[PDB]
C-alpha cells in the first residue's frame, strides 16, 4: 500500500501527506520554501565526518555550510532561514541509518522526523503560509496519508 | 493531436484545460482542493455493485463511504464538501463504460461531466477561489485545451 | 474595562483580539486584505435603500456596487474576493441597529458577526496567510480579548 | 532631539530602533510577537507586593502568573515563550524606580533591559524571524536610533 | 473627500494608495525599507544651500550626505540602497514649492514623484518583496486611493 | 553538474533557478503565467518562413500570430500580455541555432534571453506576482541553480 517511489521533482506538497524522501548520496536531500517566511534545505551528511565546509547549492544559490557527523550513522541536518538574507542555522536533526527523510504539512504547521532512530520523533516549525510551501526533492520518494503515520514512523525508524 | 498521457502526479491544473484523467481500478480517481471552499474527490465504483460501506483515502483521511452501482457501467461518484469541518456527500455521478473523468477550471468555476454515457454533459461548481485549486491524479491524463472541449466531449462519451 | 476608541488607522491586527468598529456613515467601514488570497471591504447600507449602483473606493480603486436593503436597520455587507482580478460579491450580511462590527483573527481563520441583531453570530473564512492580514479602518474602534468574546457579542448585538 | 512621546498602538517595530515605554500602572506594558518562536509580555508590579497569583490578558487570553516583588522600586517582569503551546515563565527582570522599559530589533536578536537602575544592562534573545515581531504598547512611548543607545541607556537608569 | 491629514508614524502602507507627504522641515521626511532589497530616506534641502555634508539619523544609523540646492524652491533628495551592505547614493530628486512627496506601492514596485513642479511625473523602483515595504513618517500626511492619482499629481504639482 | 533532462510538464519553477528548454519543434515551446499580469508564450518559428499568420493553441485558446523568419537560424517569440483582456504582441525575440531558451523568476521579475546566438543576453519583465507564475513546458529542460548563471549562458549560446 505504499504509494510511490517516485522520481525527483519540484512541487507543492497536499496538506495531510507525509512525503517520505529515501536519501540516496551526501548532498541537498530537499530543499522547501514558501518564499516569503520559511527556507529549510535538508543536507546529508555521511558517518565519521570530521568538521569541515561543504559548498551546497540552496535555492539558486552556493553556500559554504560548516559540517560535522561523528556517528556511525547519517546525519539529515535541517539548514533554516526566515528570510533571503539571513544565513542558515542547524535547526534541527535527524540521526538515522535508514536514510529516510519525512516532511508533513498539517495544523498550520511543518512537521519533520528528529532524533535518533530507531526513536526519531516528530517536531513542528511554524509559519505564516504553510499552503505555500514547496518542495525541491532530489531523490526517490513515496506519499503516506497522515491515517498512515504509525507506518510513516516505522518507516523512518526502521527501513522500508 | 492528444496531449498525453501523462503519469500520476500532483499540482496545480492550468486554468482553461481539461483534465482527462483514464481511470484504471475501483479506488480514488483523482483528489481536488484549494484548502479554502472546495474539496472533491471521485471514487470509482465497478459495475454490479450492491450497497456496500468502502474505506478510501481521501485529502490524507480515511473516510468511509456507503457506494452501490446497480449498473452494467462504472459509475464515478464525486465526494464534495465545501469547508474542512464538513463530511462529504455525493453530488455528482458519471455513469460511464469508457472510463474518462474530466475537470476544468473556467470562469470562476470548475467543471465536470455526469450523466451517463454518451450522453454525459457538463456541469458547473462554484467556488471563490478557483486559481488554488490542486489536484491528485492517481491514474494516467491527458490535457486538452478548451478550445477543443467538443473533443473532450466526444472522448467522455466514447472512448480514445 | 473596554479598550478603545482608537482613530482610523491601518495596521495588522494581532492575532486573538476582536476588533470593533463603531460605524458612522454608509461609507466603507473597513478594508482588509493579505495581498495574496483574501480582500474584505465591508459596506454599511443606511436602512430603506431601493437596489441602487453605488460608487466605493475599495483597496484604491473605484468599484461599482449594486446594494440594496428593505430593513429598518443597516446592512453591512461583506464584499470578498480572493483575487484582484476576480469580481467582488456579497459573501455575508451583518443587519444590525448597533453599527458595530467585528472582526478576530483566530486558528488560522478570520472571524466575522453575521446575521441580525440581536441575534447575529460568528462565522469563519479561510486563508492561506492569516497572520499577514491587515486592515484599513475608517471609523473609530475598540479591540477586545478573544477570552471577553462573550462582551464582544453583546456589543455587536446590542450596543456599546 | 527626542522622538515622541507616541500613544498607545500596535506596530511592527523598524529594525534598528530602540522603543522606549514609559510605564504608568501595574498591568501589562507590552505584548512583543512573531506568532512563531517569540512571545514576552512585560507585566508592571508595584513595590511591596507579597507572593499572589494575578490574572492578566496576555497575547488574548486570561493567564495567571505568580508574581511578588518585595524591593522600594518597580519590578517589570518578562513572561516568555517560544511556542503558544508552552506556559509562560518570567525569564528576566527589570527592577526599576524611572518606570521606563526599552526593547530593540537588531544584528537578528532581541534586546531588552534588565537587572536593577541605575545599573540595569541590555541583554538578547534569539529569534529565527527577527522582522516579524510585532508590538502591543500599553502606554506612551519613544523612539531611539540605535546609534544613540547611551541616550537611551541614561533614560533607563536615570528617567528623563 | 481628502482622507487626512495623519499624524506621523510608523506603519506599513497598504497596496494602491498614495502616500503623499507634507514636509515641515529639512530634515528626514520619511525613510522606507522592506530590509530586503529595498531602503529609502528622502531628505528636504532648503533653498540656497551650498554644496555641503550634512548628518542624518536613518533606519537607526548616523550618516554622512552631501547635499545642495541652487534654487529657489525646495528639494527632496532619494537617498537609495539595495542592500544593508552599501552606501546610500541620490537615486532622484524632487524640485518643489509644494512641499508635497508621494509614495506609492503598486504593480511589484515603488512609485515616487521626480522632477520639477508644477511638471513632476511618477517613476518607478523595483522590488522582490513590495509586501514588507515599511515607511516612517516624520510630518503629516495624507492617503488618496491610485484611482485618484491624478488629483495626487495636482497635489504634488500645485499645493493643496 | 547538469540537472537534467526533464520529461514536458506544468509546474511551478523554483525562485532563483534558471529553466533552460530545449525545442524539438515549430510549436508552442512553453506557457507562463500568473493568471493576474504576465502571460507569455514563446513559438518557435524554423528558418526563412515569410510573414504570415499561423495557429497556436495557448492557455487554451486558439490565437492567430503574425510570424516570420527571414534567417538561417531558429527564431523564439515571446508573445506577452499582460491582461487576460488584452491580445498578445512579440515582445521579444530569440534567434538561436542551438534551438535552447531559458526563463528565471529572480527579483520580482522573469528573466528571459533574447538577441542572437552566440551573443544572446538577458532581460527582465515586471510582475506584481512572481511567486504564482507556473509553466507548461512542452519539451524536455534542464534546471541551473542562478548561481551558474554563466554556464546558463554558455549553453543558451552554444548548445550542451
Ligand atoms: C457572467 C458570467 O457568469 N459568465 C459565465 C462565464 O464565467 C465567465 O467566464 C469568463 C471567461 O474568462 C471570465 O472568467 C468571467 O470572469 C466569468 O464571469 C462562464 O462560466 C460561462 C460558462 O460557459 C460554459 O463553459 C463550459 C466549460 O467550457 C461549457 O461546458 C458550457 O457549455 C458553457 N456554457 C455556455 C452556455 O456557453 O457561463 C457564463 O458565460
Ligand atoms: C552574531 C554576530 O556575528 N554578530 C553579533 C551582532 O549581530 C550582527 O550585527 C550586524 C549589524 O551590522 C548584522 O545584522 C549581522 O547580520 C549580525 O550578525 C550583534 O548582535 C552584536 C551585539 O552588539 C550589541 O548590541 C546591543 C544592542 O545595541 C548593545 O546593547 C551591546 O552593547 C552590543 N554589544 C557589542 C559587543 O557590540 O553581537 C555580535 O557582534
Amino acid at each position: 500500500i505504499l504509494d510511490g517511489p517516485y522520481q525527483p521533482t519540484t512541487f507543492t506538497p497536499p496538506i495531510d501527506y507525509w512525503i517520505l524522501i529515501n536519501s540516496n548520496t551526501n548532498g541537498v536531500v530537499y530543499e522547501s520554501t514558501n518564499n516569503s517566511d520559511f527556507w529549510t534545505a535538508v543536507v546529508a551528511i555521511e558517518p565519521h565526518v570530521n568538521p569541515v565546509d561543504r559548498q551546497y547549492t540552496v535555492f539558486g544559490e552556493n553556500k559554504q555550510f560548516n559540517v560535522r557527523n561523528d556517528s556511525d550513522k547519517w546525519k539529515f541536518l535541517e539548514m533554516f532561514r526566515s528570510s533571503s538574507q539571513n544565513e542558515f542555522y542547524n535547526r534541527r536533526t535527524l540521526t538515522s541509518d535508514t536514510k529516510l527523510v519525512g516532511i508533513l504539512k498539517y495544523g498550520g504547521r511543518i512537521w519533520t522526523f528528529h532524533g535518533e532512530t530507531p526513536r526519531a520523533t516528530t517536531d513542528s516549525s511554524n509559519t505564516a503560509n504553510l499552503n505555500d510551501i514547496s518542495i525541491i526533492i532530489h531523490s526517490e520518494f513515496y506519499i503516506i496519508p497522515r491515517s498512515q503515520e504509525s507506518k510513516c514512523n516505522e518507516y523512518i525508524n526502521n527501513g522500508l
